[PDB]
C-alpha cells in the first residue's frame, strides 16, 4: 500500500507516548510518510519519546505563543527536509486551557487572561501555524487540526469547548487562505481519548465532580456510538487524520470529519 | 398590550442613534419596560443620545474590560432601580474587533493581542455580564445577546466571525448557570444592519475590497431572505429581542433566534 | 395585553383535551385571537372537546390526505370567517406514523406504504395546507407547524423522526412560497409531551422496549434542559407557537424555534 | 498501493458513462476492489456501458421499488461472489424524482404520489438495500450513499432536496442497525456534477427558469469552494466514496462527508 508514500508531513503535539499526535506520527510513518516533528517545552523528553517511532524524524522546537519560533519555523523545516523540498501535510494537535477554565472551577470564575491563553494556544495557533507553513507547502497539500464537537455545551470542558468552537471557525477561514496554495484545511473531531492528562482528570485532578462528569461523558459516548467507542485506543483517530493527509478526500476543506464512533449522530 | 409591562431591563450597547441597542431600548419602553442603560466610554454623548428615548432611563458606565466596573455593576443597578427590586431582562449588544482583525487586513496578519481584545469584548463579556447580573435577576428573567451567523466563513468579517462563533458557544454555557436562577440566555442572530460603523465600512473605511464584499453580502441577503431584508431598518431585530425578553418564549435557552429575513435557511 | 388581538387563526390538530393543539387554541383565544378549527375524522368528539375552549370556534373537517377537503378548504374557511376577511395565522399540528414505523417493530421492517402514509400526513401535508391557505392569508401572516428535533437518530421514534426531517425541509420551501404573500413559515420543535398517545406508548402500547426507551428519553430531557422540562405541561409550547403567530418575530421564516427547555443545546 | 485491495463491493446506480457510480466503480477497481454491479431497467445498456470498466463485474438487476428483487438480492450476490464470501462495501447511488417534483413545476403542484415515488427511490431505498445486504456483509464493512446538502432550500431541486433531507435522516437510523454487524453507514454530499440528466436540465429540459437557476447554483459553487469545484469531473467524488469504503475512516458512521470543494463551509 503506502497511503502517505513520499509525503513530507510536519506533526506537532507529541508530549507523551499516549499523545494522540504520537499515534498519528506512528501511523503516518507506517504509511510511508517522512516526518518532521515539533515539540513545545520539554524537548529532551519529547526526543526520548519519539525515539520509539518506527523511523527517525527531526524534532524542532515550537512554542506557538512565541512569535520568533513561528517567524523562523519555515526556515528550520526547510533545513530539516532539504532546500527545494516542501511539506505535503501539517498536523496541528495542540491544545491547552488553564485549570481555572476547566474542571470544577466555576465557568464564571475563569479570568480572561487564562481564557485568552487557552484560546491563543488552542485556536489562534491553528491560523499561526498555517500562516508559517503554507509558503512551504505543495499544491495538493493538507493541514489537519484536532477538534472535539463543541456544538452543545457539556460539563467540565467549559472554556476549552469555547476554544474548540473558535477553532472550528478559524479552520473555515484558514481553508480560504490555504485554498490559494492548492492546500486543504480540515479538522478531525475525536471522541474522548484517555491521554495522560485526561486520565489524570478522570482520576480527580481538577475536582471530584469534574472527574465524575467526564467519566459519565465517556460511558455515554460508547453507548451512543453505533460502532462503539474505545477511549483507550487512539488508532482509529490517527487513521482518520491520515485519511485527510492523503489524496483520498481531495474535495473537502474548511470541514470537520468526526472520528467519534458516530456518537454525535445519535441522541441516545 | 404592553409586551414588557413592568419588567426592569438593563440594555447595554447604545453608542449612536443608529445602534441596534438604541432601537431595542426604544421598542422595549414602547412596550412598558422600565430601563437602566449602560454605556462604554463617551457617557456624555450617550446621555445626549438616549434623551431621545420615549422615557427616561438611568445611564451607568460599563467598560466590560474593567473588572472594577463589573464588580460594582450589580450595586449600581440596584441603586438605580431601588433596593428590593431586581432585573427581569439583560441585553448584551456589545461588540468590537480592532481593524487588523477585520477588513482588507489579511486574516493571518491580525496579531493575537488584537484578536484577544476583540474576543474579550465580543464573547467573554457575555459571560462577565451574566456573572455580574444573575445575582440580581428574577426567576423568569431573560438575558439576550446580539449575534450574527458565523457557521460559515465569509469575506471581511474575519476575526469578528470567529468572535461570534466563540460567543454562541459562551451562550450555551451561560444558559447552564442562568438556569439555576430560573433565567433564560439566548442570542439573536441579525441580518446586516446599516449602523454608523457598517456604513463607514461599506463606504471604504477598512479598504475598498472589504467594502465591496460587505456590499455584495448585503444584497445577497435581501435576495436570499424569503420575506426580504432591509438593512436600514433595525426594528424587526429590536422586536425579536423584545420577544425573547418577554414571557412568550419561556422554554428556549442556550439558543439562537435568527432575525435575518430567513436568509440563513436558503442557499440561494 | 392581547398578543393576538384581532388575528384570525386556523388551528388544526385537536383530537383530545391533551392535544398540543388544544393548548395552542386555548392560549391563542386567551390572547384575543378569533379561531377556526379543523379536525380529522371524529368530528363529533372534536366538537365536544373544543366546547371547553374559552370561546366558540367553528369546526371544519379536514383530512389532509383528501384532495377534495383541501381543494375546498379555503372556501369553507372564508365562509366561517366571512367574505372579505382573511386568516392571519395557520397552525399545523398534525402528525401520524403507522405502528410498523415506530416502536419496537424493527426500523427495516416498516413497509414503504406505511412510511409513505406517515410522511404524507406528517410532512407533505404542511405544503398541502399552505398551498390551500396562502391565497386567503393577509400580509404579515404566519404559518407554524409542530416539529421535534430529528438532527440525530434516537430510539423508537424511527420513521416518525425521518418524517420530521422531511418536514423541516418542506418548511424551508414553504417559506419561499409564503414569502410572496408577505407570510412567514416556521416550526416549533417541542420537547416530549405526555399526550394521550405518548402516554399509551410509554405505558407499553408499542412494545415494552419502546416504552422503556421513550421513558429514558424523557428523563434525560429534563436533566439536559438548563431550565428543566415538564412533559406534562404543554403551555410553554403553546406560548411559543403564539409568539410566532404574533408580530414579534417578524424577521424569522423557513426557521425552527426550539421550545424544549434548551435540551438540544446541551450534550449532557 | 491498493486502497480497496481484496474488498468485495456492490455498486448500484450506473446508467450512463457519466453516472457518478460509473466513476466510483472505475476508481474502486483501480484500487483493487472486486465488484458486483446492480442496474435498474435497461440492463442491456448498462452491461454495454460497464464493459468499459477496467475489470469485469457481474451485473444484477435491481429495481429498489421491487420487493421481489430486494428479497432475492442477497442470494444473487452470494451466487455472483461465491458461497462463503461476503461483501465488504455497498454503494447506493440511486436517486430519482418525477418532473413535477423538480424544475419549474411549482413546489405546491407536485402530487403526493410523485413525491412518494421520489422519496421511495431516493431515501427509503437506502434502508431497503441495507436491510437486504447487511446479512451478507463482513465486520469492518462500509455502506455509502450519495447525497447533496439539503440543510437550506434552493431553487429547482424542490422535492428532491426534501428527499435528500429524508435520506440523511434514514442514514442515521441505518447506522444503528449496521453497527450491530460491525458495519459503517455514511453519505457523501457531492457538489453539482454534470451528469447526462443534469446537463439536460441546465439545457432547459425542465423549464428555462430551472435551467438558469441550476446554472447560477453551479457557478456560485466554484466561487464559494476554497479549492474550487469542477462540475465536469466526478473523480474527486469517487475518491471520497472510496475513502469511506476503505479502512481509513473506521470511526465514522451515521455521518456525512462533504466532497463539494468546501463550498458548504463558506457563505460567500
Ligand atoms: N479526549 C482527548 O484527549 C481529546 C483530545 N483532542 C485534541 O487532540 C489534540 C492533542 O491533545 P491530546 O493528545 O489529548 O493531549 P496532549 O497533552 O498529548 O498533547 C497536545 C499538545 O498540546 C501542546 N502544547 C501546549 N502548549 C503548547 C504551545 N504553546 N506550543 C506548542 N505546543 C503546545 C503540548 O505540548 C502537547 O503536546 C488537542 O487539540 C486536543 O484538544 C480532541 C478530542 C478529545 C477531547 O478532548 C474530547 C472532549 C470532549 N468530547 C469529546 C472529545
Ligand atoms: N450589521 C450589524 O450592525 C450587526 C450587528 N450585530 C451585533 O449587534 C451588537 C451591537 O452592534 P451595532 O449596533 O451594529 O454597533 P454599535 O457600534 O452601535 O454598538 C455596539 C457597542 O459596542 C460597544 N463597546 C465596545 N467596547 C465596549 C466595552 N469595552 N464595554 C462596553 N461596551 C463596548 C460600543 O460602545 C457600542 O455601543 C454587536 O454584538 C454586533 O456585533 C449583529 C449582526 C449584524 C452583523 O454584524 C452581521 C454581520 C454579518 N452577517 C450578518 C450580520
Ligand atoms: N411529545 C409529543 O407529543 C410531541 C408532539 N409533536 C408534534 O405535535 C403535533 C401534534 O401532536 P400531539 O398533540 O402530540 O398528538 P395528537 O394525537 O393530539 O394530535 C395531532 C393530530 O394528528 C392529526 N391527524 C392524523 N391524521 C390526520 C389527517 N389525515 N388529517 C388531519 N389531521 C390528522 C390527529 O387527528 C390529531 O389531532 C404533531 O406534529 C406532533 O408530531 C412534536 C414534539 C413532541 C415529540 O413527539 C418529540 C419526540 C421526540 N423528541 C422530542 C419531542
Ligand atoms: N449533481 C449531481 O449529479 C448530483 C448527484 N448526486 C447523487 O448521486 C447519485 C447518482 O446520481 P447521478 O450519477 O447524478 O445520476 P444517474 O442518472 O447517473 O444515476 C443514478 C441512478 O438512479 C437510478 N434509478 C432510478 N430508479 C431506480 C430504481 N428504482 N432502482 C434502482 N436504481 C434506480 C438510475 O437507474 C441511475 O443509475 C444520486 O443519489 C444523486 O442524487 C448527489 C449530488 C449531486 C447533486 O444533485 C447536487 C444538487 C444540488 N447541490 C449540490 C449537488
Amino acid at each position: 500500500a503506502g497511503l502517505l508514500d513520499g509525503k513530507r508531513i510536519l506533526v506537532s503535539g507529541i508530549i507523551t507516548d499516549s499523545s494522540i499526535a504520537f499515534h498519528i506520527a506512528r501511523v503516518a510513518q507506517e504509511q510511508g510518510a517522512q516526518l518532521v516533528l515539533t515539540g513545545f517545552d520539554r524537548l529532551r523528553l519529547i526526543q526520548r519519546i519519539t525515539d520509539r517511532l518506527p523511523a527517525k524524524a527531526p524534532l524542532l522546537e515550537l512554542d506557538v505563543q512565541n512569535e520568533e519560533h513561528l517567524a523562523s519555523l519555515a526556515g528550520r523545516v526547510t533545513e530539516a527536509i532539504g532546500a527545494g523540498n516542501k511539506l505535503d501535510g501539517v498536523v496541528h494537535a495542540i491544545g491547552f486551557m488553564p485549570q481555572t477554565g476547566m474542571g470544577i472551577n466555576p465557568f464564571f470564575d475563569a479570568p480572561y487572561a487564562d481564557v485568552s491563553k487557552g484560546i491563543h494556544i488552542s485556536a489562534y495557533s491553528y491560523a499561526s501555524m498555517a500562516k508559517a507553513l503554507l509558503p512551504i507547502m505543495n499544491p495538493g497539500g493538507s493541514i489537519v487540526g484536532m477538534d472535539f464537537d463543541p456544538s452543545r455545551a457539556m460539563p467540565a470542558y467549559n472554556w476549552m469547548t469555547v476554544a474548540k468552537s473558535a477553532l472550528e471557525s478559524v479552520n473555515r477561514f484558514v481553508a480560504r487562505e490555504a485554498g490559494k496554495y492548492g492546500v486543504r484545511s480540515n479538522l478531525v473531531a475525536a471522541g474522548p481519548i484517555r491521554t495522560l492528562a485526561m486520565s489524570a482528570i478522570v482520576g480527580g485532578a481538577l475536582g471530584e465532580e469534574a472527574g465524575a462528569q467526564i467519566q459519565l461523558l465517556e460511558e455515554g459516548w460508547d453507548q451512543r456510538a453505533p460502532i462503539g467507542w474505545n477511549m483507550k485506543d487512539a488508532t482509529p483517530v490517527a487513521k482518520t487524520v491520515c485519511a485527510l493527509l492523503s489524496d483520498w478526500l481531495p474535495a473537502t476543506t474548511g470541514d470537520i470529519i468526526y472520528a467519534d464512533g458516530g456518537a454525535h449522530t445519535q441522541l441516545l
